[PDB]
């Protein structure tokens, strides 16, 4: 709990550039069967000391185009999780989640994770 | 139909060489969500001047 202390107030506090923990996210467009589809590496980077030790959690939530439409949508959000289980220093893990075409390049686009 | 048969005849010959129509295929590794993948992709070229008009799968 107090590492946990620690990095809760570090991440919060110290409004600054660097933060010690980050997540970037980019995009890249790889090949499937024969479609081209749009993939999201999110790259979580622990440049500190305090190494997550456990009941950590990474809940990536990837929110479509964001309107309030009458009837509904199919998916309105999808979200994944994956336990942190160690992340010492200096480590980082990765993650391809697609966001691609929905049936018939079906791609709003504001996209947000 | 008769460019059919000329694709046929080259493909089934002998010449030291696939020219009229390769297939080659290639390895890679990918991503999905965690794990690491093993994908081929299976390029198909035409070198020689015969169409594959709509009949070829």
């Amino acid at each position: 709990l107090n590492e946990a202390m620690n990095v809760s107030c570090a991440l919060l506090s110290s409004g600054t550039g660097p933060r010690p923990i980050s997540c970037t996210t980019s995009t890249t467009w790889s090949r499937l069967q024969t479609q081209d589809v749009l993939m999201a590496t999110c790259v979580l980077e622990n440049s500190s000391s305090f190494s997550l030790d456990q009941g950590w959690t990474l809940c990536i939530q990837v929110l479509t185009s964001s309107c309030a439409l009458d009837l509904d949508s199919a998916c309105s959000a999808i979200t994944y999780t994956i336990p942190v289980d160690q992340l010492g220093p200096g480590a980082r893990r990765e993650v391809t989640l697609p966001l691609g075409p929905g049936e018939n390049g079906g791609l709003d686009l504001p996209v947000t994770v």
